[PDB]
């Protein structure tokens, strides 16, 4: 039950109301939460020490948009270059192939969980929110089970998302019957989860999300039942949003805009958090904002797939909660959050091109990967560095060779470096990365045993 002192940290970003940061500085840790972030604290009821000279603190990358059973799909020659439609095809040909040959099984999806899950914490990220698709069986197997399980023993605080496919073929679906549950399936199946996982406490470690593929790949009954689920338990809800095939399907289906749907079958709301976002009709975005529904910029699935570039400075204009995620790692192909925030700095500058203001920031972009996120999924207890709030704290060290010159060290975590290997990571007031290295979890092992498991 004794403290924690991170002393004499170079930069300390905290993204509180204030933006402060401070110089030669520590952070005090009690248990779960944060004592104190100041200059020179008293280590007095203080059982360990960390020197944190040469290094920046940052509050936990939080990766607000993850499916990790793709971390088995990477860099796939056949897929290297596709559009969506024959992208979305291989992967789901795949993942169907590879469960009914008995390759796939939720033993395998918690090994490969269990590395893309390390390579987080290994890369800053002390928060992942995971969006499990794929329950075939006809009992509703044990997936998400499987990345608790993972998430539990490494130690990262872990938000499961219950995702489906509900609309099939034959009734305008392009998905596939395998993958067609139905609607009552998906909401019996999530409340189970939510009596077994869900630790709505502040601090909470895990915690269950509702979230469907999206509004054309789901019956709007089941949007409407998540619905009263969230409102009735108190959780959120999560889906894709405006992908640029969409706004056509879902006039074709119901004859109104996504956003339209949503507002149509409950999701408007501060519940509500969405994937992509990538083209919005312009004329609904002060609509986002009213309604109080939270964003997630996927940079380099939105670029992967030829998609373009999301309003992300109209999104924050009309303050609307921006977040960041890395997406699965069948169209990343890695679940680097970090680096992933070099690709929004540089590729959204050609769309202003006289117009530098308007460009992301490196600190506006480093804000959407902590509090932005933490706000997505609804964690007033995280995303700060402040006293009060969680000690999930990610760190890098500034005084490599890659690094020498930099002015800005916020700055130069973007764009500069050969690595984007977090040096020391706390999550939960737990140390589990230290000099670049897991302290808890063996990581020869871990990388072994999911090698084993991959399908060919
Ligand atoms: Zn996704």
């Amino acid at each position: 039950e004794r403290m924690i002192l991170i002393r004499g940290l170079t930069r300390v970003i905290t993204f509180d109301d204030q933006e402060r940061e401070l110089e030669d500085a520590d952070i005090l840790i009690d248990g779960p939460k944060i004592v104190a972030v100041g200059k020179n604290l008293s280590d007095r009821s203080v059982s360990r020490t960390i020197d944190g000279r040469g290094m920046i603190a940052l509050p936990g990358l939080i990766n607000s948009h993850q499916h990790l059973y793709e971390g088995a799909m990477r860099a796939i020659p056949q897929l290297e270059r596709v559009t969506m439609a024959s992208w979305l095809e291989g992967v789901l040909t795949r993942s169907a192939g590879w469960w009914r040959d008995g390759k796939f099984g939720p033993d395998v999806i918690r090994e490969v969980a269990r590395a893309v899950l390390l390579e987080s914490l290994l890369g800053g990220i002390t928060t992942v929110a995971d969006q499990h698709p794929f329950f075939p069986g006809a009992t509703a197997d044990s997936y998400i089970d499987a990345t608790i399980e993972a998430a539990t023993d490494l130690g990262i605080r872990f938000h499961a998302v219950r995702s489906s496919m509900t609309l099939g073929k034959s009734e305008g679906g392009f998905c596939d019957d395998l993958f067609v549950e139905p609607v009552d399936r998906v909401v019996q199946h999530c409340l189970g989860l939510i009596d077994q996982y869900h630790e709505p406490e502040p601090f909470g470690m895990v915690r269950i999300a509702l979230g469907p593929c999206g509004v054309t790949h789901d019956k709007p009954e089941l949007f409407e039942a998540f619905a009263q689920m969230a409102a009735d338990y108190d959780v959120r809800l999560h889906t894709h949003f405006y992908e640029p095939l969409d706004a056509g399907m879902s006039d074709h289906l119901y004859g109104m805009t996504p956003w339209r749907f949503l507002e149509k079958h409950g999701w408007a709301s501060d519940r509500v958090w969405l994937a992509h976002a990538v083209v919005p009709p312009r004329e609904e975005i002060p609509e986002f904002a009213d309604a109080g529904v939270a964003i997630a910029h996927l940079i380099a699935p939105d670029l992967r797939l030829g998609w373009g570039l999301a309003p992300i400075r109209e999104y924050l204009d009309a303050g609307i909660t921006v977040g960041f995620g890395t997406t699965g790692s069948a169209s990343n192909d890695g679940g680097n959050l970090l680096g992933d925030l070099r690709l929004a700095a540089l590729a959204h500058r050609p769309a202003d091109p006289n117009e530098p203001e308007k460009w992301l920031s490196a600190r506006e972009l480093l804000r959407m990967a902590t509090r932005g996120s933490a706000e997505c999924l609804g964690r007033p207890d995280l995303g700060v560095l402040e006293e009060g709030r969680a000690a999930d704290i990610a760190c890098w060290r500034l005084d490599g060779v890659d690094r020498v010159g930099v002015h800005d060290p916020a700055i130069g975590l973007i764009m500069t470096g050969l690595s984007d290997r977090a040096s020391l990571v706390v999550v939960n007031g737990q140390v589990l990365v230290e000099n670049e290295r897991p302290v808890l979890a063996d990581l020869e092992r871990i990388v072994a045993n999911t090698t084993a498991l991959i399908p060919k």
